């Protein structure tokens, strides 16, 4: 069972935030989550880094756009963790070409989805 | 040998700031070579992750405005830091956000500096840290 970090906007803004309660509903039934979503900031960077560096997958909800999760997605690149992106094109927004062109496939994958399609597009990454 | 340095802002993210930004690159350019994405307006994405990030490796200091929330530019300080660059973020609170505390917090005061600034004094700033 893997240890999983979940990255997803909170100063960038919380518009997604019931969205990112599914998603960590749904990592906690495959492994142990790890989120700041459940001094001063340095204490929170060192934290979230913590957790991040422990983790043995990276999923990062992509779709509002924050400095926070693209440092994470940075770090995690650097300390060469496998990496789950998940956009919804719905929004409108065209994704960063540093996270949609990070991808290779394989250990940085990005996938779009539908909202309501979540839960299953994570059933079946994590098999 | 001019210092290179690499400039950071938000594209994707919304180009709320992009007048700003052409302000600070130009000034930049007084310092050294200035490697970016951004194009002043009188001027697929692997290929641009791979150029962007290229050239991020390639620089002595990465320079970011920090203001307007980027996945590209937190992904951009996030490697330079893993990279070992000198790095200087400027926020505007003006803006009325509260910064990233990812990038507040990376922050220590020598080679990684996060800047409150007033958006008229951006270029004596920059004249501070580069001379
Ligand atoms: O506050 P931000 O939106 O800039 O970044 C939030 C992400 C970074 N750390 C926790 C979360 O995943
Ligand atoms: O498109 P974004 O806002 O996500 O990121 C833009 C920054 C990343 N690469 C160029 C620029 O500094």
């Amino acid at each position: 069972r893997p240890a999983l970090y979940f990255c997803g906007s909170i100063r960038g803004g919380r518009e997604d935030r019931t969205l990112y309660e599914r998603i960590v509903s749904r990592l906690r039934r495959f492994g142990t989550v790890l989120t700041e979503h459940v001094g001063g900031d340095r204490l929170i960077h060192e934290q979230d880094l913590e957790w991040l560096q422990q983790a043995d997958v990276v999923v990062a909800e992509v779709t509002q756009p924050s400095l926070g999760v693209g440092y994470e997605l940075g770090r995690a690149v650097a300390f060469n963790k496998r990496i789950l992106c998940l956009f919804r094109p719905q929004s409108g927004r065209v994704l960063s070409a540093m996270i949609r062109g990070a991808a290779d496939g394989s250990r940085f994958q990005v996938w779009d989805y539908e909202e309501g399609e979540v839960e299953a597009l994570l059933d079946r990454y994590f098999e």
